[PDB]
């Protein structure tokens, strides 16, 4: 079985899920330069910065 009971991600492969499930931990080095939230990938980062939240670049 490989379906996150939280998000519902579908990853028939372990490495894919095994990693996903481990993300619900604290393995997110990508921390926003303002909030206290973080992500496991740099992609989501840009997604959180592109928003008009707080990025007076
Ligand atoms: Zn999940
Ligand atoms: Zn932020």
């Amino acid at each position: 079985k490989y379906i996150c009971e939280e998000c519902g991600i579908r990853a028939k492969k372990p490495s894919m899920l095994k990693k996903h499930i481990r993300t619900h931990t604290d393995v997110r080095p990508y921390h926003c330069t303002y909030c206290n939230f973080s992500f496991k990938t740099k992609g989501n980062l840009t997604k959180h910065m592109k928003s008009k939240a707080h990025s007076k670049k």
